């Protein structure tokens, strides 16, 4: 099998919290540790971790014969697209720096940096709209039938989070007991967005913040109250759970992932090279796309890619990569698509461990669950991939 093309959909790297709310203060007696950069921005450490994945990918791709061992990749051979957020732009820069240091690979973004890019979510620019009644029913059904059913099955994790927070001594509690009841969680479904209020979204946010502390190398994440891998896995199930509901549900995911699906399909299809989105010439050898956890999850649910990540409690971790490869099978020159999730384990983030062929990131081989035409290695034919993308995408959400 000869590797011919690769498209990497990456979450941005380690970032500071996006917000600092009063509710965050009220649910713990302890002080949240401060971060070295503005709200939502990538930390220098964040950048360093992504650059390790770049270095790893270069080694790996050199071994696969796709990129040369010495020198800068030839022009256009590597392309990088990034959302307009500081944190995604800087993730792009960091990945280029690890992959091809001193080659100054351009990090492309949309023309306008101060407005949202619909490639990363077409709902947010009103390219298309969710069907309210359908999405409501679909998400409630995925929750176990109600949001009360959903929190009912996760009581243990909520109580783990309360322990870490010391929620019983918190201001909310002293006035008045439990997160899921003190903060009732409701599904809010609008034309451009689905959201959960209350305990479910607070829990998803706070547990991700603990993970980021750990990954940032902070001395005592969770005020020192998170002391083993079972606790990490337990805490982060609340994050994963909200994403299961709000981002993986196909009635949301398909719409929200549609421009990325078109871009990925374009990048992976043999075709004469041609300047398109962002003035990037496609197809080419490597395309790196720097976005958001939501994007990873939206693709996963649109494409019926399922995973959990061993040693990495967040299913959609900082720098986690959804890797699409086109491989040519030499026996009959047929074309095949492989999909994988490449990620640093939490310990690899915590120890800032340099990545390499002998010390690789974790990796989970995925299967496209709708694919009818599969090879021995679990890859989906190009034609099978193509049909899956065509059925999954929502035309009204295309750019
Ligand atoms: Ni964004
Ligand atoms: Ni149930
Ligand atoms: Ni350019
Ligand atoms: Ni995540």
């Amino acid at each position: 099998l000869k590797l011919e093309s690769v498209v990497i959909v990456s979450r941005h790297g380690v970032r500071a919290p996006t917000k600092a709310t009063q509710l965050m203060q009220d649910v713990t007696p302890d002080a949240w540790p401060t971060w070295p950069v503005k709200l939502g921005w990538l930390t220098p450490r964040g950048g360093e971790l992504i650059a390790y994945l770049g270095h790893y990918q270069r080694q790996r791709l050199v071994a696969d014969g796709l990129l040369a061992k010495k020198g800068c990749p030839q022009s256009g051979q590597v392309a990088i697209i990034a959302d307009t957020d500081e944190r995604t732009r800087k993730t792009g820069e960091a990945f280029a720096a690890g992959l091809a240091p001193d080659c100054a690979i351009t990090v492309h973004t949309q023309v306008d940096t101060s407005s949202p890019d619909p490639l990363f979510n077409p709902l947010k620019t009103g390219v298309c709209q969710l069907d309210n009644a359908n999405v409501t029913d679909a998400i409630l059904s995925r929750a176990g039938g109600s949001i009360a059913d959903f929190t009912g099955h996760r009581q243990t994790a909520f109580r783990e989070l309360e322990r870490v927070l010391n929620f019983p001594q918190s201001n909310l509690c002293l006035k008045r007991c439990s997160l899921t009841q003190a903060l009732p969680s409701e599904l809010k479904v609008s034309a451009d967005n689905v959201a959960l209020t209350g305990a479910v979204s607070l829990a998803s946010m706070l547990t991700e913040i603990f993970l980021l502390q750990q990954a940032q190398g902070m001395p005592e994440p969770g005020w020192g109250r998170i002391t083993d891998s079972h606790q990490w896995n337990t805490l982060l199930s609340l994050h994963n759970a909200q994403f299961y509901l709000l981002q993986r549900t196909p009635e949301v995911a398909r719409s929200r992932a549609t421009p990325l699906l078109d871009l990925i399909k374009t990048a992976l299809t043999p075709h004469p090279p041609q300047k398109q989105a962002y003035g990037v010439t496609l197809p080419t050898s490597v395309l790196f796309i720097a976005g958001h956890d939501t994007n990873l999850a939206n693709l996963g649910g649109a494409l019926e890619l399922n995973w959990t990540l061993p040693g990495q409690p967040d299913n959609t971790p900082p720098g986690g990569e959804l890797v699409f490869e086109r491989w040519r099978r030499l026996s009959d020159n047929s074309q095949w698509i492989q999909v994988s999730l490449v990620f640093q384990t939490l310990q690899q983030m915590r120890d800032k461990t340099p990545l390499s062929l002998n010390t690789p990131p974790g990796e989970v081989k995925l299967t496209l669950a709708g694919c009818e035409e599969r090879n021995a290695q679990g890859m989906c034919s190009l034609a099978g991939f193509t049909q899956i993308v065509n059925e999954a995408r929502i035309p009204a959400c295309s750019l």
